[PDB]
């Protein structure tokens, strides 16, 4: 139980360790939303990806996408960490 993802709504994209599951029940203990499908980019904040292949890097070009080792890093460390940190792209 905490607060360290308020205000972010995540959408996982792909294979991920943590599994889908996984994640989505830190991201809701943790204070934030997950979606299971992106039908825009409405609300979204971050996404969540392993890897891009390169039609993925248009379809999320201006997208906040990070590792799964964001949320995990961040509720060890019981804080948001920077998502920069987390970045798949430069």
């Amino acid at each position: 139980s905490s607060k360290i993802f308020k205000n972010c709504v995540i959408y996982i994209n792909g294979y991920t360790k943590p599994g889908r599951l996984q994640l989505h029940e830190m991201i809701v203990l943790h204070g934030g939303k997950f979606l299971h499908y992106l039908s825009s980019k409405k609300t979204v904040t971050h996404i969540v990806a392993s890897n891009l292949p390169l039609k993925k890097r248009i379809e999320f070009a201006n997208y906040k996408v990070v590792s799964p080792d964001w949320i995990v890093d961040s509720v060890k460390e019981a804080r948001l960490l920077p998502w920069q940190n987390y970045s798949l792209t430069s």
